[PDB]
């Protein structure tokens, strides 16, 4: 069901490695669902190419729009499993810090902030 079951280790790997060959200015997202999620939509794909040099407060915005989101909505985004501690970081630090081992950052919204 989710992008980690969908696909190996290695798959997601080479993925990755592609995306530096192909797409080298941008940060490889996976973005998810939080398997309780009863009031927000899904989004039309998992996998995203963000530019390098946005930070974490533009990206929410980036995801609001996609999900096509009313400004009375909530919305919350885990990063590598846990809150955010600034929206201010470039998404190029977060990786750095935050990215996973398969080289992926990994990302999960939810209406509340009770994950
Ligand atoms: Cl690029």
């Amino acid at each position: 069901k989710t992008f980690k079951q969908r696909r190996t280790f290695e798959q997601r790997v080479e993925d990755v490695r592609l995306i530096r060959e192909q797409h080298p200015t941008k940060i490889p997202v996976i973005i998810e669902r939080y398997k309780g999620e009863k009031q927000l939509p899904v989004l039309d794909k998992t996998k995203f190419l963000v530019p390098d040099h946005v930070n974490m407060s533009e990206l929410i915005k980036i995801i609001r729009r996609r999900l096509q989101l009313n400004a009375n909505q909530a919305f919350f985004l885990l990063v590598n499993g846990h809150s955010m501690v600034s929206v201010s970081t470039p998404i190029s630090e977060v990786y750095e810090s935050e990215k996973d081992e398969d080289g992926f950052l990994y990302m999960v919204y939810a209406s509340q902030e009770t994950f």
